[PDB]
């Protein structure tokens, strides 16, 4: 009792559009950002976002046309919330990497 534990597994790499390119949706290490980057994933994230500022996530339903996430960030000190929708595209997979990312993230944003 009063144990607490972070997460150890891999950290999941997902096959996903963003903005109609192709690349890698991911954490970074410390689990402290959501990245993408986009291919052949050599150069930095396209996307990084604080988990600390993610105020909402939202995915498609099981068996809608595509399988997509939908963050949405706090809105910036520069003044509608800013949004970003990554499109998971593996073949046979598309769902079980969006549960997953989902999975991760709703455990490290319920934690905080
Ligand atoms: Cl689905
Ligand atoms: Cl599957
Ligand atoms: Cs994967
Ligand atoms: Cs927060
Ligand atoms: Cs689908
Ligand atoms: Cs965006
Ligand atoms: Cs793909």
């Amino acid at each position: 009792e009063n144990l607490y534990f972070q997460g150890a597994m891999s950290i999941p790499r997902s096959q996903t559009t963003y903005k109609k390119k192709e690349g890698i949706l991911t954490l970074t290490e410390d689990r402290k950002f959501l990245i993408w980057t986009p291919l052949p994933a050599t150069g930095p994230p396209t996307v990084s976002l604080a988990l600390d500022n993610i105020t909402n996530l939202q995915q498609t339903p099981p068996g809608s046309a595509k399988v997509i996430l939908k963050f949405t960030e706090r809105p910036r000190p520069n003044a509608p919330p800013p949004q970003y929708m990554f499109q998971f595209t593996h073949p046979t997979d598309a769902r079980a990497e969006a549960n997953a990312i989902r999975d991760l993230l709703s455990q490290l944003l319920a934690a905080a």
